[PDB]
């Protein structure tokens, strides 16, 4: 389809069959969360959707979610690409925002084995970090910071591609803000500190590569450490290797590729932000390690 749709609370309410809190697996339409909103399942044009109903779950105002909304919107319609998720329509009549459904949910959702899913391989996973990588370097490459980079906003379709979402708090362009927002576990000491730049999304994604590397989420309060980047120290610092860290749910990985993007991950996660490596040099070093 070649527009976007503008639906009424009334439709999307009906095909999410009254935005039906329940599991998928019980009969019930929640496909799961976020800071932002709750994504339920939908079926509208003899196809399913997803359907994010807006919701301040995090510590946002009422005026910072319209505004989310607004920018999602303007940055879906300015940023279609295939490694990015696809904005369908939206309704504003309650606010709402429809996507093109994306059948393998997130690459958290995925490491973790939610529901029974089989465990990624390590070809799965060389290929979701890659998908990922093109993806960051279309929004840099078109002046957007993402803000936001995650696991649970890198999203899988049929075909397992990577596919970025949550544009809400994205910025066009180093800025400061006085409005510190993202997820603590996956920030760097700059965008904690209140520094808007591309920078911390190469961070971030490097969490994400370790996140890939281990099966391990970013965090964790009842593990130790309870932060993983804290692992690149351990490994630095000789107390532990990756191969003690390595996810053990995958039967495929060898030493040499894995070194290649733990090495990626260590880059990215420069304490200093000018040392990091940019997005192109992500990329051609991803590509490298399959090479
Ligand atoms: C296997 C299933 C069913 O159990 C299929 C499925 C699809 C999506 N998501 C979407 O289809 C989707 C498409 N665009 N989009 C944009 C933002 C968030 N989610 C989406 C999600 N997400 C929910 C929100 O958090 C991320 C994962 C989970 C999920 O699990």
């Amino acid at each position: 389809d070649t527009r976007f749709h503008s639906f009424s609370f009334y439709e999307l309410k009906n095909v999410t069959n009254n935005f039906d809190e329940r599991p998928i697996s019980v009969g019930g339409n929640k496909m799961g969360e976020g800071g932002f909103g709750v994504v339920y399942k939908g079926y509208v044009n003899n196809t399913t959707v997803a359907v994010k109903k807006l919701a301040a779950m995090v510590d946002i105002t009422t005026e910072e979610l319209k505004q989310q909304f607004d920018q999602e919107i303007k940055v879906m319609a300015k940023c279609q690409h295939e490694n990015l998720v696809e904005l369908l329509g939206f309704s504003s009549d309650d606010l709402c925002l429809v996507y093109v459904y994306m059948p393998n949910g997130s690459l958290l959702d995925r490491l973790s084995c939610l529901d029974g899913t089989p465990p990624l391989s390590w070809h799965m996973r060389c290929k979701i970090a890659q998908g990922a990588a093109n993806g960051i370097n279309f929004l840099h490459e078109n002046h957007h910071i993402h803000r936001d980079i995650k696991s649970a906003n890198i999203l899988l379709d049929e075909a397992f591609t990577a596919k970025i979402s949550d544009f809400g708090l994205a910025r066009a362009s180093t800025v400061m803000t006085s409005r510190i927002v993202g997820t603590t576990a996956y920030m760097a000491p700059e965008a904690l500190r209140g520094e808007i730049t591309p920078k911390s999304d190469i961070y971030s994604f490097g969490v994400v590569l370790l996140e890939i590397i281990t099966g391990l989420p970013a965090v964790d309060e009842h593990r130790e450490p309870q932060l993983l980047l804290d692992i690149k120290e351990e490994i630095e610092d000789e107390e532990k290797t990756i191969e003690d860290y390595i996810d053990k749910k995958m039967n495929d990985a060898d030493s040499t590729s894995v070194e290649a993007m733990y090495s990626v991950a260590s880059q990215c996660l420069h304490e200093k932000k000018n040392k990091r490596p940019d997005i192109k040099k992500v990329q051609q070093l991803l590509q490298e390690m399959t090479a």
